[PDB]
């Protein structure tokens, strides 16, 4: 308690000693509340004008246009501690899982040099701006690294001063850039060294890319077993128990020297005890604390979510196979049985899953899994939009399963070769490309973001008639040599000035392990579309009058955007499609 958090709290109180007070009408029940001080301040969504001018039919589609307008009453909730039988299953499974992930990997510290390179190439690290302006600036100063050096030696002493969360179905907890360095130094290896790649973790998909997820779901479908289950959890981050945080900390058992101590300190001082500043309009700054729930950097959060999800789903599979009978207490021979299951079939049962953070697909041995709910509910991983004791509804067709906000189609090329392609409702794809994050964007920067969306559509969504046409239009409207950009950077093969047909061939043919015949595709016309009815089912405007006018008059929209940007070198990509090829 206050021995671990006091120092952080005391230090803040003293920077606002002119403002402190224990407000008696604080809303917190489940958070520990400490005090309050004086502040005043808030980045809403802006429209990308290049993308919107080239998608005019969508100006009248509420699903597109509403996306651009506009539970912190779930962050204030508590989870009960699991039963003793549940706690035993989780500790045995976690122990075994860290050993498996470790067999072919070596834990290691990430470097100033690696972190400095991350900020300089614009990753979304989720830090606060104060003493320096940007993230770039503070990285190029030595005073910073003294603050870092100071906090670091405090961590080795088992103490914390400056590692505080700032709060803001999402809630991003920004930390100061220094606190993010020390997290990245201790636990960056999980992401940097691909601990959750498919090859290493068997259930994981870290770094696989959207062009491989469909093929991975089809490979899971090839296994003998029951339906495919894809239950979402209601607010996963809010349901992470202190027992979860302690089984995650067992990765430190594979570490040594300084690393082991630095990683134990992140787990002990920042994760298993947390200090958070919240704004309350009633504008005060509330200093609250608690022990449980997820608050890490977004990237370490991904890896630990994947780990704990993999653990939860193996246990649900154990329950369906009848490996154990009660969660109240594990007998001694029930333990031996669980350990024996893990050693005997654990790796085969991991290969039956696809897991991305809080998101999962499981093809269990059979449909007993559907009603195996006691361990899952008792671990606090309660399923979204279904009654707590109602059996899961599984999918019988891999092409209908949802995963990472997508579904996957089987698409046969004119030469008989088989693509497995990602897809989602086209309104969602167009509404997102029409949004820019943050203010102060030049026309040039707005255009380069449009071009990033266009190249992603050509690579991932080429099979949607409206997106191949809009992607060609945007790339015709933006100067040919201008480089695609993004402010919060899966694998991103569309982020290049290389020719998109050359990239398409590399991604879908050359480097695609499910394609035996490596014959290159010579033109965009060899590359197929979904059937027209399927394209409509997934939101195409093909067949509407608005869409026909747009398509027919596309050169006029392209010319409007070229005139705004000015006298630059442009390419006409529209003749890459049959209907504009004269
Ligand atoms: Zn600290
Ligand atoms: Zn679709």
């Amino acid at each position: 308690n206050l021995d671990i958090i006091g120092k952080r709290i005391e230090k803040i109180k003293q920077e606002h000693e002119t403002s402190w007070h224990y407000d008696q009408d604080h809303p917190y029940k489940t958070w520990a509340y400490h005090g309050s001080y004086e502040t005043k301040q808030t980045a809403s969504s802006m429209v990308n004008g290049v993308v919107r001018l080239l998608t005019k039919p969508w100006d009248i589609i509420p699903m597109v246009t509403q996306m651009a307008m506009t539970f912190k009453e779930k962050v204030d909730t508590r989870t009960q501690e699991p039963k003793e039988g549940t706690k035993k299953l989780m500790k045995i499974t976690a122990e075994w899982l860290w050993k498996e992930l470790g067999k072919k990997k070596t834990p290691r510290m990430c470097t100033r040099e690696e972190f400095t390179r991350k900020v300089r190439s614009n990753a979304a690290l989720g830090a606060i701006f104060n003493k320096w302006k940007s993230a770039r600036e503070a990285v190029e100063d030595s005073g910073f690294w003294e603050l870092v050096d100071k906090e670091r030696n405090l961590h080795l002493e088992g103490k914390c001063e400056t590692c505080v969360y700032n709060m803001m179905s999402r809630a991003i907890w920004y930390m100061w850039l220094g606190a993010r360095f020390l997290e990245f130094e201790a636990l960056g290896f999980l992401n940097e060294d691909h601990w959750f790649s498919r090859e290493n973790s068997l259930s994981g998909v870290e770094g696989e890319g959207l062009h491989k997820l469909g093929y991975i779901l089809r490979d899971v479908s090839k296994k003998e077993g029951g339906a495919m289950y894809a239950d979402d959890t209601a607010g996963w981050d809010t349901r992470i128990t202190l027992e979860d945080l302690k089984n995650e900390e067992m990765v430190t058992n594979h570490m040594e020297g300084e690393h082991k101590k630095l990683a134990e300190a992140i787990f002990k001082l920042t994760y298993q005890n947390k200090v958070v500043r919240v704004q309350r309009p009633t504008t005060v700054m509330d200093i609250i604390s608690r022990r449980d729930q997820r608050g890490s950097g977004q990237v370490v959060t991904y890896g630990l979510n994947t780990f704990t999800n993999m653990e939860a789903q193996l246990i649900r599979q154990m329950e369906g196979e009848g490996v154990f009978k009660s969660i109240q207490h594990l007998t001694v021979t029930e333990e031996i049985a669980v350990k024996n299951w893990l050693v005997r079939v654990g790796r085969e049962r991991l290969s039956r899953m696809a897991i991305s953070g809080d998101d999962c697909v499981v093809k269990p041995l059979d449909d007993r899994f559907a009603s195996a709910l006691t361990a899952l509910n008792d671990m606090g991983k309660v399923r979204k939009d279904i009654q707590q004791w109602e059996p899961s509804r599984g999918w019988n067709d891999w092409t209908q399963v949802p995963f990472c906000s997508h579904h996957f189609h089987e698409l046969i090329m004119k030469d008989g070769r088989v693509l497995v392609v990602p897809c989602r409702n086209q309104d969602e794809l167009i509404g997102r490309a029409r949004i820019s994050q943050g203010a102060g964007w030049s026309l040039r920067e707005t255009a380069c973001l449009g071009k990033s969306y266009a190249q992603m559509w050509s690579l991932m969504y080429f099979h949607r008639r409206d997106l191949r046409l809009a992607a060609n239009a945007i790339c015709s409207a933006v100067p040919s040599h201008w480089v695609p950009t993004s402010r919060t950077t899966a694998t991103h093969e569309w982020m290049t000035t290389e020719d998109m047909l050359t990239v398409w061939n590399r991604v879908w043919i050359q480097e695609n392990p499910w394609m035996e015949d490596k014959t290159p595709v010579e033109s965009w016309e060899e590359i197929p579309y979904l059937g027209k009815r399927e394209d409509q089912w997934c939101g195409s405007l093909i067949g509407l009058t608005s869409r026909a006018t747009w398509a027919k008059n596309i050169q006029t929209a392209i010319n409007q955007v070229r005139s705004l940007i000015g006298n630059e070198e442009y390419t006409d990509y529209m003749p890459s499609m049959k209907r504009f090829r004269r």
